[PDB]
C-alpha cells in the first residue's frame, strides 16, 4: 500500500490515483504576494465549544484523533464556506528534522508541522457521501514552529507511547481542540484535495496564517511513533508530508487586507 518511503511514496502514487496529477492537488505553496484580499468572505466560525472527542488511532500514516459527528457538536461555518461543515478528525503531518513536515508552505518556507482538522458539509450527511462532492470537506490547516511549549498540545504529546504502532488505539474523550488554535484566524483559502490517497478533488482549504508554537520535546515525541506494527521491523513515522502540487487554475484568497 501507499506510504512516505521512497518505493511507495507521493511521487509513486499517481499509479494507483491518477488523479495525483489533477487539476485541484494539494497541498500548494502559498505565495503571499500573489494572494489577494477576498471581500467577499463572510467571518469565519470555528464553533468547537460542545466537541466531543472518543479515540486517538495510529493508522499507520499518522496518528487521528477522532470525534464524534452524529451532530452538530463542533462545527465549522462562514469564510469561503456555504453552510455547515462538521468535524470528524484531526491529525498532523510532521517532518525528521524541524526545518521540514509542513504540507503546504508558505513563500516556499517548510514549517516544522501541519495540522489538519478535518470537516464534512452537513448537506451531504455522511463523509462518504461528502467525499463525491466538490464542496464535500473543509480542511482547516494550521502551521506549527518550534519555540515555546503548546499546553493544549500536551494531552497528545502524553498518549502517543499507546499508539506507538499501527493498529493501535486509545481512548481520547474530553480533549478540546480550541486549544490547538491560534490567537488570530486570518487565512489564506483556495479549492484543492486530501493530500493522502485517495487524494478526492472535494476539500476546501482554510490555511490560517499565524502559526502555533510547540516545543522541540513535543514534536520530538511525535517522531517516536511508529509507520510499522508491533512485532515489525522499526520505521519511525516521520516524514509523513506529500510536498507542494503545481497550483494550475487556481487563485488563493486572503481574509485580510
Ligand atoms: N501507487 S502506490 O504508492 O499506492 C504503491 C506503489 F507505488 C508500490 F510500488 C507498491 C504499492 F503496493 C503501492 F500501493
Ligand atoms: N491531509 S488531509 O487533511 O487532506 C486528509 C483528509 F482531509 C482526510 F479526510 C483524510 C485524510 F487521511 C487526510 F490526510
Ligand atoms: O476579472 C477581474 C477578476 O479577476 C479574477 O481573476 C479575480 O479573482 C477577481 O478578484 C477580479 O475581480
Ligand atoms: O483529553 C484527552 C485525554 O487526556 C489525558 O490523556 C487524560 O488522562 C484522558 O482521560 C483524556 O482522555
Ligand atoms: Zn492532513
Amino acid at each position: 500500500h501507499w506510504g512516505y518511503g521512497k518505493h511507495n511514496g507521493p511521487e509513486h502514487w499517481h499509479k494507483d490515483f491518477p488523479i495525483a496529477k489533477g487539476e485541484r492537488q494539494s497541498p500548494v505553496d502559498i505565495d503571499t504576494h500573489t494572494a489577494k484580499y477576498d471581500p467577499s468572505l463572510k467571518p469565519l466560525s470555528v464553533s468547537y465549544d460542545q466537541a466531543t472527542s472518543l479515540r486517538i488511532l495510529n493508522n499507520g500514516h499518522a496518528f487521528n484523533v477522532e470525534f464524534d459527528d452524529s451532530q452538530d457538536k463542533a462545527v465549522l461555518k462562514g469564510g469561503p464556506l456555504d453552510g455547515t461543515y462538521r468535524l470528524i478528525q484531526f491529525h498532523f503531518h510532521w517532518g525528521s528534522l524541524d526545518g521540514q513536515g509542513s504540507e503546504h508552505t508558505v513563500d516556499k518556507k517548510k514549517y516544522a508541522a501541519e495540522l489538519h482538522l478535518v470537516h464534512w458539509n452537513t448537506k451531504y450527511g455522511d463523509f462518504g457521501k461528502a467525499v463525491q462532492q466538490p464542496d464535500g470537506l473543509a480542511v482547516l490547516g494550521i502551521f506549527l514552529k518550534v519555540g515555546s511549549a503548546k499546553p493544549g498540545l500536551q494531552k497528545v504529546v502524553d498518549v502517543l507511547d499507546s499508539i506507538k504502532t499501527k493498529g493501535k488505539s486509545a481512548d481520547f474523550t474530553n480533549f478540546d481542540p480550541r486549544g490547538l488554535l491560534p490567537e488570530s484566524l486570518d487565512y489564506w483559502t483556495y479549492p484543492g484535495s486530501l493530500t493522502t490517497p485517495p487524494l478526492l478533488e472535494c476539500v476546501t482549504w482554510i490555511v490560517l496564517k499565524e502559526p502555533i508554537s510547540v516545543s522541540s520535546e513535543q514534536v520530538l515525541k511525535f517522531r517516536k511513533l511508529n509507520f510499522n506494527g508491533e512485532g515489525e521491523p522499526e520505521e519511525l513515522m516521520v516524514d509523513n508530508w506529500r510536498p507542494a502540487q503545481p497550483l494550475k487554475n487556481r487563485q488563493i484568497k486572503a481574509s485580510f487586507k
